[PDB]
């Protein structure tokens, strides 16, 4: 056993997907770097029509073991994001895909790799992709890595880490990619802010005062602070009797201190 | 068994909650949050009333895990604010509520989420708050709060920490609020020092300077040195053949340094 | 069994605690605090006399659990206070009060409160001290700290530490009163000098350079620098055949490195 | 046993090795290094040649324990290299090279060693070169590195550290050279970049951007992160419709922080 | 059992306590503290001779256990000072004195408290010194030193740590006095590099470069750096063939870096 | 048994001692404090012939437990000086050395010591120095030191360690002499620098480059990072078919980063 499978696509997927905001570019290359480790011509197809005298533009994407890391705060995304990109890899690369979440470590580790195996071998029609939500065991996983790698099984491995330093240095330098979620840059603050006060009738020059708000001005808000505390506090403020305030919104944003490093 | 389960409405829950002073947007949050919780359709409702255009503005609070984090200073009144806000919330939705207050721990954890899912059931018509002081027994809390919020039974956790990094990052990014316990600001040292101050003869001109002596001037006091050192400090010097002399509060809150970080 | 217990009053005790110099501000609203908690009517009827017209000027400080917390550097009398203060609650009130000092330890911190809550049932005529010099064990002396506070018994507890964060949180949210031993500031050089010096021939003038040469100038002498270290060597350097001279006493003061924080 | 022996040359070593960019100062070092200690007589006919009247010029090279260390970021390419360069030592000298790649702890590096002397007898024709990943023991390991060196065997000890600190003084003083492998600089960063990116289209002017946003500007990236990182996301951000985007690619490089020390 | 007993006056202390420079401050008050603590009467006496109007003057001094404590840099000669100051305390008092060096851990505390007892209790004649080197057992010693305290014997504790922070609180704030060793001022610098090159023609101007270069100019040295570094080199640089040169010893002065913090 | 023991005076030690560059001033310390140690008569002789009325000159040198540690970087060569400096001391003073090298502790160092006691009787026609290459047995150590100062014995003790304030204080304090292995100084790389160089036509404005470019110019270049990194690295970069050259010799030294403290 494992713990709760789910197959792509999948409605509850995408929705839960299009509800992370700011986070569009970790989507893009969560999604495109695995469609490459489950397809890797797709990307050589690319690199001929576009770039055909490239010499090692692609020889180091492709050639890596398919693992990626998704490393950086608590709280920014990354685990729902990890359970739901693989809708967005099915309609990128028409394909279904089969995601195993992993919850006597070396064991379980093993036995894993070695039903990942045998399913990719089953299924490119399909894929399969392994999710780790952690953290001899090291070793097991380095084995099943490789062993994904060596062959041309439609398989990959995603993993979620807080700290990337937290790693094993023989997992971290398997990494194919490493996608890095630090704090929201004033892009992904308008983001974020922009599409949840869509329809409040909040204008862009108090959106603007929002993301000022919440920037380092010297570190910023991160996505927790974003999600879990200053979206809460602007709705809850105004409900249940009240429209949205744009002027208790700022003075909202402007108290309130982002977590510190 | 748990603890001492207490039932809301109160007069002591009201007379402590009414105690707390500088904590009024802590309350109206949690009080509000734990009413969207139990009762999302409220939320619903009022967006539809105010926003309707609105896409994404209540979309991310309604679907979140029903768990809130209160997070922050030792001393600030967390746990008092926790065991009394259900009398707010009952206030608020007109509903009966049933704390139940978590005192092998894999075991409790387990079962204190059974006990809540089989009240919560025969229960909207009342709700079922699940309140945790700490701190395999995090996996035991985890699968709790999602099962609570897989059903829509009426039901929601509180759990209180020091430092949210304190706590698991699988139990963090599921909370759908966390509220923040930090050094008072100028407005929340106002309001404690005022509504203790009452009715002593004290002019607002003596308490901005007992603000701005308690302020970081390069932190500023805690709520606890307010509450725990410099109020009764104030109190005392007085007490008992002494009417409260303003110049004696300064020179107290002056010469008092403030809790370090 | 518990220790040593001391009734008070107690000539020994007032000697102690007249020894003790620069602590006036702490021996004060020590006392009165403890006052207060074995006798909350004299605040009450102090409020009533001086400031009628006050809501919550003592609400907040009476129904605190009768639990008071000595934290700071160590050396600096917190222990001598605690053990002889009570001479001065019973001058205060009028009342003889016993002294329990705390010396497998979840039973011994019960038993304690078993006692100290017996005691208080017999006995408002007089009142119990429970002195603990520290530090299932926290949630033991929890429960005895609520136990005392439900009831109207005339019983109250001192604690010792030197770093309040080495405290429980649990523990340090009950504290009554925090009282701080920090370093001291001019005027507590002044006096420990002062009352050391009186009939030496000292001038105010030499107090005052050896009142500057203590200070931060960037942190100043402990409390125990002045009276384990600087007190002594400015003795003993006069000892045992001249005379107290202000020259050599400023200039060991100035060559003395206050301790690190 | 010991884990998977590869002989030299091979091509998928020196392919491998290729794939290696902004390492060739590192890779030269390691290759030389490794042929002076099985070969030391090639270091001193180059001396004659050049500079006969040179007296400590190599004598102190000669002597040293055949130990090379290579110490620094994680994700450098340290072990890929470590794993291939025997590749490039083969063709230097013209010999056939087997590496013996080491996976209880005090037998199992006597083994390797005894097997190690062993293998080197046999063999100067060839050469043995003992690989180790990591990090009683400690002394089994400095006992092998001195009987090799105590021999005139042809065989030399590659260990990869990710901090030189974490190794045991009495290994790091016998290493014959320490290769360290931090963040790249001006150079290393420009090679990384132009080798990747040639037959794109990128100009020498737009390379010198990517070469900026990727420096200090105050710690520049690491070599993973523009292997690991930025590499996939210019080339993810093209893929699957687009060509490469230099505009593009400079907003994603400023875009990302470097990997903090 | 013990260690090795000393009584004294002893030829070889008074040799090893004149061969200790730069302690002379440190001398005076360890050893008029230990006459006090033996024989107090005779700061009584002293203090109504000079100044009889005094109320507090020696009240402190006079009351505290008997115990001091010799904190500081590792290597300033504190053991060493500890070991021979009682041919001091002998010849200021004119008597006796045992010295009991302090060698399952609270047994050995209890029988090592007994004896002092005992001795004490069978001798002002003479006075008997507990030399502890170090560092349950914690509450052995308090009660020794209480136990030394509470009666009128001539007996006192002199112990040694390298940080007074190390000390245990309650062993911290018994202390009749903290004598501390820090880094050498230029008055203790120049005593000690005085003394050592006098007779060697060494000048004024050229002692007064070398206190210096072994100051702050932004910490000095240690005592140790003087006496077990610096001394020796300047020395030595000489031996066997050549006079002492101060140019070289200023050189030696300079290039020599001081011990860290 | 011990380990390898070592005769002196020996071909290979000179050689050893030779090849060591930029410890000429650490060679004559150690050399001439071990001389003193064996034979104390040699220091004594030297101050009366030049010093005679010196009174403290060496008093203090001599009557030190015959202990001499060597402390700082690893990778300096203090290991391979402590190793060798017999030959010097053995050319020094004329005698035969014996080394004792030190490879259950407590056992192991008090048969250390007693070999070394019996052997020293057995032998000022020799000595014996017994090494500790690390790191109940400190007062092993510190028995066994004591008993060869109680004696005549000419018997002395190496001791090496990275860092001093490893060491327990009381080995620490007994230190006859502590000679510290820090970061070369300007003249210490010109000696590294200029004897590696020599004969390979670089000039002296050429080695000062290379000299001010491991300099801190704020931290310099290690004793290894000479030896185990520059000195190979401008070797290597030559070998096998380029003369050395002075503008990449300076181009490596300057791209080198130094080992960060």
């Amino acid at each position: 056993l494992f713990e709760g499978a789910s197959t792509y696509p999948d409605v509850d997927a995408r929705e839960r997907l299009n509800n992370l905001v700011g986070l569009d570019t970790h989507k893009s290359r969560l999604s495109k770097m695995l469609a490459v480790l489950v397809n890797p011509d797709g990307l050589s197809a690319w690199a001929k029509k576009h770039h055909p005298a490239a010499e090692a533009l692609v020889k180091n994407v492709i050639r890596r073991p398919p693992l990626i890391v998704l490393a950086g705060d608590v709280g920014s995304g990354k685990t729902e994001l990890a359970e739901t990109i693989g809708d967005d890899v099915a309609r990128r690369e028409s394909i279904r895909i089969t995601l195993l979440p992993l919850s006597e470590m070396t064991q379980l580790i093993s036995a894993a790799f070695e039903h990942t195996v045998s399913e990719a071998r089953k299924l490119a029609r399909g894929a399969v992709i392994l999710l780790v939500d952690e953290a001899a065991g090291v070793n097991a996983f380095i084995r099943g890595i490789d062993r994904l790698g060596n062959g041309a099984l439609p398989a990959a491995v995603i993993m979620c880490t807080n700290r990337v330093d937290s790693l094993d240095p023989a997992v971290r330098r398997r990494a194919a990619e490493i996608i890095t979620f630090d704090r929201p840059n004033d892009a992904q603050r308008r983001a974020v802010i922009t599409t949840t006060l869509q329809g409040t009738g909040v204008t862009g020059s108090q959106i603007e005062g929002l993301v000022a708000a919440t920037g380092p001005a010297d570190y910023g808000f991160t996505f927790s602070d974003l999600t879990q505390r200053l979206i809460p506090s602007i709705v809850l403020d105004a409900y249940p009797d009240t429209s949205i305030n744009p002027a208790r919104a700022l003075a909202i944003a402007q108290a309130m201190a982002p977590t510190a490093p």
